[PDB]
């Protein structure tokens, strides 16, 4: 006869959700040009609970060829060339908590090394990229790069100080921010799959 | 007619923060109406609209965010409204009988998400405006969300509304003069 | 079914301000109801359900001399609600924004925009209200003009127009 | 996920000098995020993290009579260091430079040449420097005037554009 | 666009004099900045760096001009950089680790020459400006030419560093304002 | 291998006789290496042994008021050797003539004939002259003005220019 009413869907939620996660290794490769893709993956941040239950936690993370803290293998790289831009760069949420937990958590992506402050849930949510949901739930949808972009072509494998310098050699910056009913508690960890282009080759001594 | 004229705001972000109610187990109501003006709930789209004189919604998708457990004892839902005087009476068993309503349980992000449907729009373009009144506020305003929740929860944050949306503006106004 | 009425006058005439230098502003309501400054269209108004704007062109007509200061101002609103904080500077940074010397006649137009209407066909009426007052105006038009003379009148804001009515009426019952 | 700003503004109202027949120079820096002269489109620059320009024309508004002495003249620049030494005479000899009677309104505009860009999009930012301001700054106008009234508003530098912009943001961390 | 937008400078001229220690078989570092601007060692060049406000490298190529006997006792080399505040350390086996690093005896003028590569430029347009500091440096010059040699010679000019080029300078600007 | 130098810039800023009504003659020489009037591309001459022109647009530019009385005029002479005799009437009926009234920006424009340039390519030199001018400049600009006031600056000779110059050189060596 006629079409349906309603629309059921049948939902459900595990005691714990969550991802195992075994390393392959990096995927480097020389080519023509002075081209030469560095490929690889593993976490970016270790994000963990307020001593005040409840309050949001946040931050933001530098994409640099030269960032020995959180990129440290990309350093590796980095330190012998001397420009380079990304490819594609990825982000994700993996909860180290149960179901059964309280809170959520989002992130988004920044172009400018100097915003660093001020960074909240609700804000992150009206910042390009912006990917949430609750705590204890892998993110759905990822966070991805958009070079096309890009304020430079090729950015530079530097390491000078200033906020220009700053932009000058980082393409983005990943900002973040969580909250939960735990206490101190590390919530998650956030990961990364990306692949850069690095050339112009150079003594490392001197990139410096 | 040239680009520029028209202005896309292609956007998303937090519309409402769903708390509970102060007596376990009570149905909490709300309304939100969606304006390049109501910067309390769309600040980022607020800050354009005061600068425009006219616009129009591309498409608008509405979602729940949960951010509580799966042992919380909840449920929402949500429904679309056009005309901005039905404001009361915002039951569950309600929204679930009008336009677009979506009901489920507290702790589940929304699946089948809730939209808007523009071919059916009252008029072509709406007015970036304040003017108190019914009549008005519905030249002003395209629609609402209505929603209401319900949890053994005492005056607990539930979750929020989310609104992943494209609105275009046209002809340009000083944000003075525009009030 | 549907007939055009096209044809030209003067909006407002514009005078100077008490005060030299000041800022003289205000703002003219576009509907084919409008007997202060629209007075040829209302005869056409009042015999007509609804209507709706083809085309309209707005121009400053000086009166005064190429030696006299100040300048002028132009741009479209599109809410009878807004008609405070109007200012050169504001109108120019508003859609449609003209502008130039008091005694220059003005270079670009002010034209109206159908593309955005925010309705097909707007009511010829008079109720009084916001609302009521946009549903019977399609538009506006906003102006501010200061010059160093005093209380003197500096010039007209002129328009140029073509108007589409349709479902005609007796003209008695419609008002 | 481009989204196009169209709109004019005034930049900047120029005043006589102190001592008659004296120029008074100035310069005026281009970006989303100059409330100053800027005004309606930094409301746009705070919640968009990049941004490039599509087409920008300047030009002069007389507010004084074709009686009154002395020019007026524009350049652009693209480099947010030079900001000294500016004069008529100089301005005539850079890139766009534009000129004309005070009184009138400037015949050839001055137009931005994205052709040259220094880089694909500009940030909206508004960190402090030389270089933290050439990337958040796609070019500027200088301008010098001179007339023989004294400490009197000559005009205005008027502006039309279109911006395309990129990457919505927070309105409170992007600052 | 039409023609004259774009000025081509072509022309070529000595980079730099490389002059050997005053203590015998110590190595001479340098670094030599590609600008409109640097009139000490690009002053044809520079003379219209001054009146231009943007610029770019169609094409540049280096070399090394002995100006010494086949009896003399050295090495040279040079590399390319792209970072102005890279100016450390500069040593032989150094270049001969970066980019286009070439090195040979100091009596034997370059066989294969060492390039400018702009598919690479990390701008499109360059500025001719000369504020100080790193992030501006970079934003004013495209590349660097660093350069170490060494010779029993003491303190002996070795020979040169020529530079045949061809760059595009664009939006004229008065000299005075232009600094 | 041959570089286009566009730009513009002002040549000369003509000033009122000292006796009212009495005519201010002059004439400009256009060459890449005259440093008093084209200064912009003096640095470029400098460093190049040959050039030609390509296309030049003369006009006045008035910083006086549409009350001022006078007029002024303009031709084209291509011979370093004439620069005398030269008044308004004259210059009217000879090539490339242009006038009006002071306070009038130029209608018409001077312009260049490359067609008859008396040689392919022109010497950058400075040596001094009839022959050795002729050799090093293509052509010049005669002008001729009057006013009613009296010493005061009427206004600036303007120029834009595209000019192609061969065979670059060391600065100091050519001279």
């Amino acid at each position: 006869g006629q079409q349906p009413t309603r629309q059921v869907t049948p939902v459900s939620a595990p005691a714990a959700m969550g991802t195992q996660i075994t390393y392959r290794g990096p995927q480097v490769v020389t080519q023509y040009g002075d081209i030469t893709p560095a490929k690889n993956s593993g976490s970016l941040v270790r994000v963990t609970s307020s001593a005040t239950a409840g309050t949001e936690v946040s931050g933001t993370v530098l994409f640099n060829v030269r960032n020995a803290t959180e990129l440290p293998w990309l350093s590796g790289q980095g330190s012998r060339y001397s420009k380079y831009r990304v490819r594609y760069a990825h982000f994700t949420w993996e909860p180290i908590v149960g179901s059964n937990t309280n809170g959520e958590v989002a992130m988004a992506m920044l172009y400018d090394v100097a915003d660093v402050t001020s960074i909240t849930i609700e804000r992150l949510m009206q910042t390009r990229g912006g990917t949430w949901g609750p705590i204890w739930s892998p993110t759905r949808k990822r966070l991805s790069y958009d070079p096309e972009h890009a304020s430079l072509p090729w950015y530079l494998s530097g390491v000078s100080s200033g906020a220009a310098a700053g932009n000058i050699q980082t393409p983005f910056q990943i900002a973040w921010a969580a909250q939960s009913s735990l206490v101190s508690t590390t919530l998650g960890r956030i990961m990364a799959e990306y692949l850069v282009e690095l050339t112009d080759p150079v003594d490392v001594t001197i990139n410096q």
